[PDB]
């Protein structure tokens, strides 16, 4: 078959398209209208948008395809580097970082980190206890200044105390300005046009705001633990031997800085957006939570028995995965679906809001909220949900995110009554990853205590 491809723009090809402020949106438009692949053309690139669970099932076979930087994480590893995000499957980095960093996600590393998490979420509980009546929250705010604190001390037992603060915290600022940019250069056919030179500049000031912390998180520790940066710092690699060096030390440290709090923040974000517009989910999570959390602080064991709150939290990764895409390559020539014939090295992406969409999978009901779809993960068709990525190159950190958004969530629903106050529109801001922008509830305290 000869694949559907969207309007172009002469020399420019499909460039344009993406001269938006949500280009995954206007993406997943151009997947309603043109169906489970189409070519993308820029000057100099070709990729291929795959939205079923048909064709994303092939390209989850990791003896076809292996992981791609797509134009987007290239454009990150200008601060990311070769840490585990940025790197490829071959380098040497990539397979080195990972074996001397996956001891981090142990379970015995996650029974280590709970009451760290549980630190950083009474700080959130007894925040929101303390508003006058008349107050409201910034959902997306408050669960950013939770997710970097609750990274920040059982990464690197460093307190961001972004709690005490009215404002963003500067590295966040720099994060949003820094992931904006990379977003934005998506669209610019001319990157050394003098045009762009302040945005280079602003890039590079963000970038060095970025790296001061981490010389400060560094300095921290060898002026002071077994945590992640423990592991960094003095973990060997069983198969090689070494240790990492300086440089890749740097770029995981800021790796984990951001993708270890950003999308779980937008996660949160949409899961009480949807508790909000869905009343009957937002009793059942909130029953769960009390039936459970039957003690002052939650325990280890205990969020692991908030299954529906779990199944909330897959629902909302399902609608809005806060990473909404993934890029593989070819390994060598091949044929996807029995007919599109791939040249080896050709790129594809994976638009996972689309597959999750996928109607012959989820049925028609597909922009409903109804956690009930995850009771049982044998129920779903293989590679049909995949917020984490696939394979040996999946998320690091998904125990994490997942055990962190599971208490935080469980303790929201325990302590509060939400009301959408606003009768809030969904507006979703992209900055390579998503989050509802403008998000505001009030919260009514149940007077548990704490
Ligand atoms: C809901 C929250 C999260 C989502 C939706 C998310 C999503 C993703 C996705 C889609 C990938 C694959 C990227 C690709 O194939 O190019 C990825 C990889 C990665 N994630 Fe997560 N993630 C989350 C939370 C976390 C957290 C909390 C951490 C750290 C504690 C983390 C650390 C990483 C790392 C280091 C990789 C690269 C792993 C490798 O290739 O070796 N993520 N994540
Ligand atoms: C058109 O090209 C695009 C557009 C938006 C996109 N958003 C993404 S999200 C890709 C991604 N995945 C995983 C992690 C851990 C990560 O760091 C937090 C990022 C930026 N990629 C895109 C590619």
């Amino acid at each position: 078959k000869e694949m559907p491809q969207p309007k172009t723009f002469g020399e420019l090809k499909n460039l344009p398209l993406l001269n938006t402020d949500k280009p995954v949106q206007a993406l997943m438009k151009i997947a309603d209208e043109l169906g489970e692949i189409f070519k993308f053309e820029a000057p100099g690139r070709v990729t291929r948008y795959l939205s079923s669970q048909r064709l994303i099932k092939e390209a989850c076979d990791e003896s076809r395809f292996d992981k791609n930087l797509s134009q987007a994480l290239k454009f990150v590893r200008d601060f990311f580097g070769d840490g585990l995000v940025t790197s490829w499957t071959h380098e040497k980095n990539w397979k080195k970082a990972h074996n001397i960093l996956l001891p981090s996600f142990s379970q015995q590393a996650m029974k280590g980190y709970h009451a760290m998490m549980v630190d950083i979420a009474v700080q959130l509980v007894q925040k929101w206890e303390r508003l006058n009546a008349d107050e409201h929250i910034e959902v997306p705010e408050d669960m950013t200044r939770l997710t970097l604190d609750t990274i920040g001390l059982c990464g690197f037992n460093y307190r961001f105390n972004s709690f005490y603060r009215d404002q963003p915290h500067p590295f966040i600022t720099s994060m949003v300005r820094a992931l904006d940019e990379a977003m934005n250069k998506l669209q610019r056919a001319n990157p050394d046009d003098p045009a762009y030179d302040e945005n280079k500049r602003q890039f590079q000031e963000d970038i060095k705001v970025m790296n001061d912390l981490v010389d400060k998180i560094i300095a921290d520790r060898k002026a002071s633990s077994d945590d992640l940066l423990t592991h960094m710092l003095n973990g060997k690699d069983p198969e090689t031997g070494e240790p990492l060096d300086d440089e890749n030390i740097r770029y995981q440290i800021i790796t984990f800085l951001i993708a270890g709090h950003e999308t779980t923040s937008g996660l949160l974000s949409f899961a009480l957006y949807f508790l909000v517009k869905n009343p009957h989910v937002l009793q059942k999570a909130a029953e769960e939570a009390a039936r459970v959390l039957v003690d002052p602080v939650p325990s280890y064991k205990q969020v692991k028995q908030l299954k529906y709150v779990g199944m909330v939290l897959n629902e909302a990764l399902r609608l809005w995965p806060t990473a909404p895409a993934f890029s593989l390559y070819a390994k060598e020539d091949t044929v996807l679906g029995g007919e599109y014939p791939l040249e080896k090295g050709d790129e594809l992406m994976v638009l996972i809001p689309q597959l999750h969409r996928d109607k012959t999978i989820w049925g028609d009901d597909v922009e409903e909220f109804r956690p009930e779809r995850f009771e049982n993960p044998s129920a779903i068709p293989q590679h049909a949900f995949k917020p984490f990525g696939n394979g040996q190159r999946a998320c690091i950190g998904q125990q994490f995110a997942l055990h962190e958004a599971t208490l935080v969530l469980g303790m929201m629903l325990k302590h509060f009554d939400f009301e959408d106050h606003t009768n809030y529109e969904l507006d979703i801001k992209e900055t390579l990853t998503l989050k509802p922008e403008g998000f505001v509830v009030k919260a009514k305290s149940k007077k548990i205590p704490l």
